[PDB]
DNA sequence: TCTAATGCGAGCACTGCTATAGCAGTGCTCGCATTAGA
């Protein structure tokens, strides 16, 4: 509690409301969480226990990373599973669980509560801050105002930009030249506005110290300014007199130079700008009898004269709501909104029902990484858990590791929270690291008081663990110290030098380690165990993409391969993408001589200058490559981009060759990665060209997702690893290098946190008091970064130090090294001589801490060899293709195009297809009814459920046409059409659909015929011919061998008192008129679409079906069917026109039926 | 086949004056760090 937290003993920590746990670097934050979790599930503890035992769905644990929750969740399903087993056994011989066991009172019961929890884990309330938010939101959607169906907006950077241009458009275009020019001089365009405000606009809006009056228009301020400007433009258009008497030295007569300038600064304004008229003022006039009445210049140079704060203020207020409105309209949600709307929800009046709701679901909650919260979160958290009995709020984290300033993480809202909760705790021991390492860090950050210079972030030392007392690092002889400062010489030192030199030094010391390690003289030792240092143990922490390169370079210069683990580039701007783009163009059109030559020229294909030339002179060889490429397009068109690309590669033997070519692995895996992306994108485009286009776009405007990020190679694991301070939080490394840990960069933007109210304030006038406050907050941050930096190592760490100077003040005992975190701890605060550094370092310095001077080096080798025995081969299978079983359906016939057609709509009028034109003739006849399948299946629909029996309501019909989206005005023609077709004589004898009651029809029957013994198109042809006069029009056997099944739909099967029939309604073709629906023409079309096949198949179906249903049925006493109504060509009085009938041989069905089974 | 960043001061050169030297200010050349971080 109170002052200097208590050394948290997990097992006795009071799980009752509000506890702040500080877990220093390497202290067990994770082991502790776990323990606590178990304690809560089994309501263990004592007077320090929680009131009741909780469930998995009640222990709220929030983490920051998606990866964090996963890990955390994985770690907990394990401690449960174990504490549980150790509960059946009632014995544990491993730390935590034993002490816990001691605390348990009915092992038998725990084991069942635990077993339940284990089973529940797929729902543990372990979420990310955002996850926690959309959940509380979605449940209580009425309080929050949420939609039940939201779309998680992902970008928002483009949404923001667009809002920003809209802003500019509606606020600048309409502006008159005088104001316009002014704005223009403040920002050339909306891109530059955003550049100045983009940070804000995101997350909580800062408070503006001194905003403009809630109404000043651009127009107004302008006035005031102009007017302040011209009144002084008048009292100068009178330089008649200014030609003055009494002297001074500085002030020369080349003042007549200064003069005219402003005399001529009398344009029609348009710019708040005004080159220097220092001399002719009056404030200095005296500072250099003296001057007269232009004390109006003393007044112009007092008041700022700018449009800046005014426009800015307006922009963010507005740009924000543009973004907002847009996101609502689209129906979306960004991440900041998720937890933002949850804040506004706990603050609305309807905020108690909500706080209570939540508080009930989650009585106790563990917030991890808490040092990285921000006003919005904290507020969500106290409003729900603060001062609330029957609940507990464990906030665990470490203020010394709060480095996410740039994202939104507020160290001040952490410091406030620290004020509001009174129970403080700390983890005292540093498992994970060597004692010297632990000692020198503690020493370093112990120098001055308030090392992190914010009394609220006090630094308390830590003890090193016993299990690690034996760790030590030896090199070419004896134990090296845990922390070594390398120190450049000289008095001054620019940022550019201290880098070239430091990167140099750092790479040198690395091969020196690395090769002394191949020889056994650099050992990582734990007591009497030792292993040589490999590259997988060196690690270089770095502050930016540039520094990293600077390192990779000096390292590469010694042949020492490296990896920048924090690399963000995308695979789309890799040069390999460009080549893939040429390659695809080539494939999509090898016709164009030029675009192919380019693809063959890409380095990826590995050709020669001699190669390219000769292929240009050998026209037969070229058309060979052209075929090869036509071959690829084909695979592309059928199987995909990946499949095509793999074909190409196997041919030009790409992967094999590339890998042989230095750095060729990088390239090869990027190429594959592009293909994996290229393949998804293709399944969302129905053209190859579209994809190509898809590539270009991604090559011209990249860095989108984390998905187009570069994948790291398996092996990068044996490369020295160069990472950023940020990606290193969490990570552990045997040895680490800090080549540029002394750099600073003065904060110049006045965005600071108020020292008393702890809120964020943006000062739109760089008032020095605020920039000063901002700057403090800047090293307040670098110290935290330094603390994360020193802390990743286990055995050793060495950082580069230099008498760094940035002030262009001529080495005035400068060395503003005291403005860097490391500099501030070394020089205890006060600035020093370039030599005063050297003496401070020496000052804290024995075995644990030591220094050497930047001893540069050279020796291009990393003298390491190889050996290799590729004794490989691949399993070849000895089974073979043989036969294919399938489910077909009179598709053995109808060639594709129907790909996915029969799939999306199982009953589409597949028999139709096409457009319709200038056949409009001003009097509707059934031949002018919309052509094709959509309309075609509209018809079939008509006859699916009718009352063939009664007459045709025309209302009913107007409704069918109205619902199916056809013009009502078709009702006259259609109703007249339906009846005609109902009242026609199919088989002369009675017949006529109209005589068929329900009980005698079966619409759309669906059959499945097994067809064993492949059905060879030929063998079926012979008998089809013999028995059918129609199929005598012999082009058939157009399909290929198929064993399997045979699907099929029968439009209608009806009976006419003894005698079953097969009806097939066929809306079909727009062949002008009548002349096309006569017994031949039909019989004609019949063969065109080989529909004859359909009959025979369909009746073999009806045959089998009837035979199966009608016990003791005979084909020729019950069948006699097959009617084919070409719906069009059907008149009330022109029978045998439109209708077609057949009655399969009965001798055909016979053979046919057994042609299936044998 | 196209273009190719600013900007800030220094840094040295030179030019009035006026109680040879320091205080000042005019002007072109040039080197330097800039970004960051998920
Ligand atoms: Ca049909």
């Amino acid at each position: 509690m109170s002052d200097v937290a208590e050394t948290l003993d997990p097992l006795r920590l009071p799980l009752q409301g509000e506890r702040l746990i500080e877990a220093s670097a390497g202290t067990g934050k994770t082991f502790t969480i776990a323990a606590l979790y178990l304690r809560l599930l089994l309501g263990l503890g004592g007077s320090a226990a929680f009131p009741r035992p909780l469930t998995v769905e009640e222990l709220l644990v929030v983490t920051f990373t998606e990866a964090a929750t996963a890990e955390l969740r994985g770690r907990i399903r394990s401690n449960i599973h174990e504490l549980r087993i150790a509960c059946l056994r009632e014995t544990t011989d491993n730390p935590l669980y034993e002490r816990l066991l001691e605390e348990i009172d009915d092992k038998a019961q725990a084991a069942q509560w635990l077993l339940l929890a284990e089973r529940q884990m797929d729902e543990a309330a372990v979420f990310t801050i955002h996850g926690f938010c959309q959940r509380m939101l979605n449940l209580n959607a009425f309080e929050s105002g949420m939609l039940f169906e939201q779309q998680l907006i992902e970008d928002e950077s483009l949404l923001r930009y667009q809002a920003c241009a809209d802003f500019w458009r509606r606020h600048c275009y309409p502006l008159p030249r005088e104001i316009a020019q002014v704005v223009f001089e403040t920002w050339k365009g909306p891109q530059a506005l955003l550049r100045d405000i983009n940070r804000y606009l995101q997350g909580e809006a800062p408070v503006i110290k001194a905003p403009p009056p809630d109404d000043e228009t651009l127009a107004s301020r302008h006035a005031q300014i102009v007017a302040r400007i011209d009144t002084v433009k008048q009292q100068w258009r009178d330089a008649v007199g200014e030609l003055d008497a009494l002297i001074e030295s500085s002030g020369i007569d080349r003042r007549k130079f200064n003069r005219s300038n402003q005399a001529k600064w009398i344009d029609k304004i348009s710019a708040w700008a005004e080159e220097e008229t220092n001399s002719y003022q009056l404030p200095e006039s005296l500072e250099k009898p003296r001057h007269p009445l232009f004390e109006a210049i003393d007044q112009l140079l007092a008041e700022p004269l700018s449009i800046r704060d005014l426009v800015i203020t307006r922009a963010l207020a507005e740009i924000r709501e543009t973004v907002a409105r847009e996101k609502r309209r689209r129906g979306e949600l960004g991440f900041d909104d998720m937890l933002s709307r949850l804040d506004s929800a706990l603050r609305s009046e309807s905020g108690e029902v909500l706080a209570a709701a939540i508080r009930t679901r989650f009585p106790v909650a563990m917030i991890d990484e808490f040092q990285d919260t921000d006003p919005q979160q904290y507020r969500i958290f106290r409003r729900i858990w603060h001062h609330q009995p029957e609940t507990a709020l464990l906030l665990i984290g470490d203020p010394k590791q709060a480095i996410y300033a740039f994202r939104g993480a507020d160290i001040f809202t952490y410091m406030k929270a620290r004020s509001e909760v009174h129970a403080h705790y700390t983890l005292d021991t540093n498992w994970r690291s060597a004692p010297g390492m632990v000692n020198s860090v503690n020493k370093l950050f112990s120098q001055t008081d308030d090392a992190f210079m914010f009394r609220e972030i006090p630094f308390i030392p830590v003890k090193s663990a016993g299990k690690n007392q034996a760790l030590r690092f030896v090199f070419k002889g004896e134990t090296q110290p845990a922390m070594k400062m390398w120190l450049m010489e000289g008095e001054s030192c620019g940022v550019g030098d201290y880098q070239s030199t430091m990167a140099q030094v750092c790479a040198a010391q690395i091969r020196d380690w690395l090769q002394a390690g191949q020889r056994g003289e650099a050992l990582l030792m734990n007591g009497d165990d030792a292993r040589p240092v490999r590259a997988s143990d060196i690690s270089v922490l770095v502050r930016s993409r540039q520094e990293a390169a600077q390192v990779r370079d000096a390292l590469t210069l010694l042949e020492i391969p490296s990896v920048y683990l924090s690399n963000r580039d995308s695979v789309f701007e890799t040069l390999e993408a460009q080549e893939m783009l040429w390659l695809l163009q080539a494939v999509m059109t090898p016709e164009r001589e030029n675009t192919l030559r380019s693809a063959l020229a890409t380095s990826m294909m590995g050709l020669n200058a001699l190669d390219i030339e000769t292929l240009n002179n050998d026209e037969h060889a070229w058309d060979v490559v052209v075929e090869e490429f036509d071959g690829y397009r084909q695979i592309w068109r059928k199987r995909g981009v990946m499949p095509m690309l793999r074909a190409l590669m196997s041919a030009r033997n790409i992967a094999e060759n590339l890998l042989a070519t230095a750095g060729g692995e990088r390239r090869l895996t990027d190429i594959l990665h592009i293909s994996e992306l290229l393949q998804e994108a293709g399944t969302q485009l129905e053209s190859e060209h579209a994809l190509v286009r898809w590539l270009s776009q991604h090559i011209l405007e990249p860095d989108s997702n984390a998905s187009s990020q570069q994948m790291r190679l398996e092996s990068d694991k044996h490369l020295v690893q160069i990472v950023t301070i940020h990606k290193s939080k969490g990570l552990e490394y045997p040895l680490v290098w800090l080549p540029f840990i002394t750099n600073f960069r003065v904060q110049e933007q006045a965005f600071y946190h108020d020292r008393h109210s702890f809120e964020a304030v943006l000062d739109l006038n760089a008032a020095p008091e605020s920039v000063d406050l901002a700057e403090a907050e800047r090293l307040a941050e670098d110290l935290r970064l330094l603390y994360v930096a020193l802390t990743r190592s286990v055995w050793h760490c060495s950082l580069g130090v230099a008498p760094l100077v940035r002030r262009r003040g001529d080495k005035k005992g400068d060395t503003d090294v005291h403005q860097s975190a490391l500099g501030r701890l070394l020089q205890k605060g006060e600035p020093q001589d370039a030599a005063g550094l050297r003496t401070c370092i020496e000052a804290l310095c024995d075995d644990d801490i030591a220094w050497q001077t930047a001893q540069t080096g050279d020796n291009q080798p990393w003298q390491v060899n190889d050996v290799s025995t590729a004794e490989l081969n691949a399993k070849t299978l000895q089974r073979l293709p043989g036969d294919n079983w399938r489910v077909t359906s009179y598709s053995g016939l109808q060639q594709r195009g129907h790909g996915i057609a029969q799939d999306l709509m199982p009953r589409l009028d597949v028999d139709a297809a096409g457009v319709a034109s200038v056949v409009e003739e001003p009097t509707l006849t059934p031949h002018q009814f919309p052509r094709g399948a959509s309309p075609g299946t509209f018809l079939h629909s008509l006859f699916e459920d009718l009352d063939f029996t009664q007459p045709v309501d025309p209302n009913w019909v107007r409704e069918k046409l109205e619902l199916g989206g056809f013009e009502s005005q078709w009702e006259p023609v259609l109703t007249e059409w339906i009846t005609a077709v109902l009242q026609a004589p199919l088989n002369e004898t009675g017949v006529s659909l109209s005589q068929l009651s329900a009980r005698n029809k079966q619409v759309e029957m669906e059959f499945y015929l097994p067809i064993s013994e492949p059905l060879i198109a030929s063998q079926l042809d012979t008998l089809i011919r013999q028995f059918d006069p129609l199929s005598a029009g012999c082009p058939p056997l157009e399909f290929m061998q198929v064993r399997g099944m045979l699907k099929g739909f029968i439009d209608l099967v009806f009976r006419h008192e003894g005698r079953y029939y097969l009806l097939d309604y066929k809306s079909n073709w727009l062949g002008e008129d009548s002349s096309a629906y006569t017994q031949q023409a039909m019989a004609a079309a019949m063969q065109a679409h080989r529909y004859d096949l359909q009959y025979q198949l369909y009746t073999l179906a009806l045959h089998r079906y009837l035979r199966h249903r009608i016990a003791d049925y005979d084909y020729e006493h019950h069948f006699g069917g097959v009617i084919y109504l070409f719906l069009r060509g059907v008149d009330k009085e022109h029978p045998q026109q439109g209708i077609y009938t057949t009655r399969p041989n009965a001798g055909l069905i016979a053979l046919m039926d057994e042609m299936f089974a044998g």
